């Protein structure tokens, strides 16, 4: 353990101290969840320095944290810098605890130019590893073939008792390696050296189980498993029938949200009807997920009916996504198909809109002359 | 009400008496849910005859119900026949309480040839209205432009107290009319005349809220609404961010099931990790859906780990379906795009495999000579 850490002790660079006002004031984590500030990136840095690593924390904004919190960071042995280039030249592992949007991609492009050989660039919850890879792909493929992309996603707020793990993005479900095994193993080593359980998951799936949306994934998964058990044990429906129903429902809901938002999706799937319909699926003594859902739909039903009749169901073409991917790959086949897929994959995983806001364009024009 | 029924009293044809052994013995509905046999199609026929309509029930298999149950049907005033053609020539509304697979499409093709002018053909849970329309489309477009497609989906087992409603398929989310307003209004009239609440929903969505999969839809919907409320009230995340997370999660889960089944999907989305990750989303005093899900995942976790390591994550290309539909419509655009979409829509909604089983081909070859 300690003897092993000495052999594998490495240089680590964390980018982004974490928005402490968000953690302490808006979320009130010390009272709601536990622990003590700082939280986030600066906390990950403290934990890695506490584990014996040479940690550099790159934060350009000194006012994001009070001076007392900064001392906690400095007292841990973390070297704070304001220049990303200084931190890029340092680590062999770079954790992006950076803001949603342009900032994460801008910093990733700045560091890939100065990272040491075989370094790995790790995302957190503000970006998907797939989208991070797509943005650095031209450099990764030609200039830096040695650089790897993975995750060091806390899937929790570092500094809270809930943070006892890390999600590390591995080979994708489409069989694509964004990083070498050695680089992924080094990410696992870093995680475990800070007393955190290391979870290596397909990179494309990491966001789905690590981000705030994991709430929807957990709930929906329990519904799928409840239905799967009822379907096979009580209904004795064939597995392919149960699978067809699961895909049909989950895919319809995603696509309605995609075109018409949550409100429009609720307008298409009537909660009142769903309560009545799903009630004939109460076939077991304990279906706590179904009972909880029906009461939630029932309680929210009166309030929902108001805004949903204001909502609009925008044109939706409900299709089975993988089946449609397979068809374009045979109808079109090649590079044209690759582009249409990469763009649809990016639309699914992009956390922030890549295009500049109307104000940004107007502000730039105001300062033009 | 009664005076109104006399003006709108109409001829009704129900196809399929309902598998009584399933309802009474395998499901034991009299004791588990309530009511008295018969259930299903023959019950829908009784209720429609009880409402004053001239009902014909077409059932080729007399042994599907005991003689006492048949008397209940005959005593209601329902004319039982064994020839579908005799019932097709009768009603102006045809309800398909037929078996999963080939049988439903075969009967629908037999009746469209003899249905009276302006008749409407209604599906139940064994077929999707979209797939039913696709199978009769060449005849509907050329010979019978007057015929309409809709649903008379009980979204419950007729004969149980839970059956107090009907889902009637209306214009699709893609803005397509499978039936005229008058035909849909007649379906609503038939439903309401039997004391049932009429729910008109987009035809493509009807299965998602009416079928056994409504269990998954209800649960997942409560998870989405829980996350939506937490996201906006506690996290104060923008709506587009909440929407992105909802789509990303629901679409990933559907696609994993599509390529790798439930087991493979559970192998990709680690339940143990999800429990830990989703626990940092317990931001409100009451989140009964999340708490129920975490205990279900926790209880099922030990059992799942056994078969999931046996499971395989088959190649999956995660993309946002609607975004990918929009791209093929501009890259390809025309008829080629229509075909690829109609086929992907059919794969999503088809309840049974359209292709003949290996045994069927082998049996046919055995009786060839
Ligand atoms: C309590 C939440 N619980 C989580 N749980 C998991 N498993 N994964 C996450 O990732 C989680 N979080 C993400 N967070 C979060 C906070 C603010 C914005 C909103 C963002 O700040 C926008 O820019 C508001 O404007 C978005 C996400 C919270 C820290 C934190
Ligand atoms: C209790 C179920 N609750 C329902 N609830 C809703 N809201 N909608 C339905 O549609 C429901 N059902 C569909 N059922 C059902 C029964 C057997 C097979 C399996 C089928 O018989 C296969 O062929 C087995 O083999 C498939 C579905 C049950 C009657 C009934
Ligand atoms: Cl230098
Ligand atoms: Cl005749
Ligand atoms: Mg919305
Ligand atoms: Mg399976
Ligand atoms: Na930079
Ligand atoms: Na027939």
């Amino acid at each position: 353990n300690i003897r092993k850490i000495k052999v594998d002790n490495m240089k680590v660079s964390v980018y982004g101290a974490g928005n402490q006002n968000l953690y302490i004031n808006k979320l009130n984590l010390p009272e709601k969840f536990g622990g003590e500030p700082p939280y986030g990136g600066s906390r990950m840095a403290i934990e890695f320095a506490e584990a014996g690593h040479d940690v550099v924390l790159a934060e350009p904004n000194k006012n994001i944290m009070s001076d007392d919190l900064w001392k906690k960071v400095e007292d841990a042995g973390v070297k704070v810098v304001s220049d990303d280039v200084e931190a890029a030249k340092h680590g062999e592992i770079h954790v992006l605890f950076t803001p949603f949007g342009k900032a994460t991609f801008r910093i990733a492009k700045t560091i890939i130019e100065h990272v040491p050989e075989n370094a790995v660039i790790c995302n957190t919850c503000t970006v998907s590893p797939v989208v991070l890879y797509y943005s650095l792909e031209p450099i990764l493929r030609t200039k830096r073939k040695d650089v790897g992309i993975s995750s060091m996603h806390p899937a929790a707020v570092p500094g809270t008792p809930q943070h006892g793990h890390y999600v590390i993005g591995g080979k994708t479900t489409d069989g694509k390696e964004l990083a070498t095994e050695e680089q992924i193993k080094k990410a696992v080593e870093l995680a475990k050296s800070a007393g955190k359980e290391a979870y290596v998951v397909p990179a494309d799936v990491s966001s789905v189980v690590a981000d705030m949306g994991s709430l929807v994934t957990a709930v929906a998964l329990s519904g799928v498993l409840d239905y799967y058990t009822v379907g096979r044990k009580i209904i004795n429906a064939p597995k392919k029938m149960i699978e067809q129903q699961v895909i049909m429902t989950l895919q319809t809901m995603a696509s309605l949200v995609e075109t018409s938002g949550i409100e429009g999706m609720v307008k298409a799937l009537n909660p009142e009807l769903l309560i009545r319909s799903a009630s004939s699926m109460k076939l077991l003594d304990r279906q706590k997920d179904l009972d909880a859902a029906l009461e939630i739909l029932q309680n929210l039903d009166e309030t929902l009916k108001a805004e949903v009749e204001k909502a609009e169901i925008k044109p939706t073409t409900l299709v089975a996504a993988q089946s449609l991917v397979k068809e374009i790959k045979t109808l079109i086949g090649g590079a044209a198909a690759e582009g249409a897929i990469k763009r649809s994959a990016r639309k699914l995983f992009e956390h922030a809109d890549p295009n500049s806001s109307s104000v940004d364009k107007l502000a730039a024009a105001l300062e033009h002359h």
